[PDB]
C-alpha cells in the first residue's frame, strides 16, 4: 500500500484527490502553528518580491508526518521536471508526503533538515507558474495512483459514426488491415510530433 | 472579463476551480446525451486499447457553450506544451472553454468541426499521463487566472530565524549589500539550473 499525506494551507483545494492499495490524508499546515495569527510566512532574508514560508512550522509538521521510509515531494517551479518515469518510480513507494508551498516558496532549510532523515525530491510539473503546490500535487498524485494495482505523440482517434458533419473517418481505419492501420497511425504520429513537439525528435 | 466554461464527465473534480474579472461554470457532458445509458464513449475505429469519446455528444455540447469568440482548449498528451507565454496569452481572452477528455481522448472530428467556427488549441501540461483532462484544466485555469487584474530557475529563499536546527541563513543575505545579494543569488540560480534543468542552457 502507498500512504499519501498532503500538507497545505488550502486543504480544501485537495478535495478532488479522493477521486487497500492507497490512502490519502490532507493536513492543514496552520495546525502546527502556535501563535494567534496562525502565521506560516515571514520576510525574505536578502530582500525579495514576496514572503517566505517559515521553517519551524514546516519542520514541526514534517516531524509528525514523515518517517525514514518517506519520500518527501516539494512541488516547486525550481524543481526537476515531473515525468512519466518519475510517476512510475513513485508508485512503488510506501509513503509519499507532498509539501505544498505558497507565497514565494518554502525556506530552503526545511528541505535541508528533512534530507537528514529521509529522501526529498523538488519537482516542477512544467514551465508555467501556479500560486501554490496544491494543483501540482493533484496532477502528480493522479499520475501516480493510476499506476497502482515508443516516443511519438499519439495521433487522432475516431469512433462511430463513419460520417459526422461532413467529416469522414479515414477509410483505412474503417477497412481494417492491421498492418495498414499501424502504418497510417505511425505516419500520423510522426507528423503530429514534428508539428507540436519537435523537441522530441532533437 | 474572461468567461471560463469546463465540460467534463466528472464535474465535481473541478470543485477547487472556485478557489467582475472572471466567471467559471462547470458542465456535465452527459447532459447532452439522449440515451438511457448517458453514453459518451464507443469503440475505436481501426482497433485500439480503449474507448473513444463520441463526437455527436461533444459537438452538441460545444454548439450550446461556444461562440465565434471562444478559444476552445482540449487538454491532451498529444498537444503543444502549456507554458507561461500560453497562460499570459489566454489571460487576454474573453471566453475559454476547456473540453476534458477521458478514456483514450476525444474523436478527432470534434476538434475539426469546432475549428470551422472558432479557435482551438490542443495542449499538454507535461510529459506524463493523467486519466482525464480535469487536473490539467485545474492547472491551466489557475495559471491563467493569477495573471488577471531571465531564464534561470529561482534559487533558495530564507526567512527568520537566522539559525534553525544547526542550519544558518547564508551570511550574505543577512548582511545585506544589494549587489552582493544579487551576485550570490545569480550564482545559486545558475548552479541550480545546471543541476536540475540543463535543457534550459542548451
Ligand atoms: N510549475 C510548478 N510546479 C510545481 N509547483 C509549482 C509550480 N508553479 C508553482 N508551484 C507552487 O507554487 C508555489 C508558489 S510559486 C508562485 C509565487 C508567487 N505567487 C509569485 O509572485 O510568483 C511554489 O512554492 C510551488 O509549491
Ligand atoms: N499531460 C496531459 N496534459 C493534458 N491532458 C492530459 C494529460 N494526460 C492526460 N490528459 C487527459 O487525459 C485524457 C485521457 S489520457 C489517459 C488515457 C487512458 N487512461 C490510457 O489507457 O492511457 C486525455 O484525453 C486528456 O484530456
Amino acid at each position: 500500500m502507498v500512504r499519501i499525506d498532503v500538507i497545505s494551507i488550502f486543504p480544501a483545494y485537495l478535495d478532488p484527490i479522493r477521486q487497500g492499495i492507497v490512502s490519502v490524508e490532507v493536513h492543514d499546515l496552520r495546525n502546527w502553528t502556535h501563535d494567534v495569527h496562525r502565521s506560516v510566512d515571514d520576510s525574505p532574508y536578502g530582500g525579495g518580491p514576496g514572503m517566505v514560508m517559515k521553517a519551524p512550522v514546516w519542520g514541526e509538521a514534517l516531524d509528525e508526518i514523515c518517517s525514514e521510509e518517506t519520500l518527501l515531494v516539494v512541488p516547486t517551479p525550481a524543481g526537476r521536471l515531473f515525468d512519466q518515469r518519475t510517476a512510475q518510480r513513485w508508485s512503488t513507494e510506501r509513503h509519499l508526503v507532498f509539501a505544498c508551498g505558497r507565497y514565494e516558496g518554502i525556506d530552503q532549510r526545511v528541505v535541508d533538515d528533512a534530507a537528514r532523515r529521509m529522501r526529498v525530491e523538488e519537482v516542477s510539473i512544467g514551465d508555467y507558474v501556479l500560486n501554490g503546490g496544491e494543483a501540482a500535487t493533484l496532477v502528480m498524485v493522479e499520475a501516480v495512483v493510476r499506476l497502482l494495482p515508443d516516443g511519438l505523440l499519439e495521433g487522432p482517434s475516431y469512433t462511430r459514426p463513419p460520417s459526422w458533419r461532413g467529416l469522414d473517418v479515414p477509410p483505412v481505419l474503417l477497412s481494417g488491415d492491421h498492418a495498414k492501420v499501424a502504418a497510417w497511425r505511425h505516419e500520423q504520429a510522426l507528423q503530429r510530433t514534428r508539428e507540436r513537439r519537435p523537441d522530441l525528435l532533437d
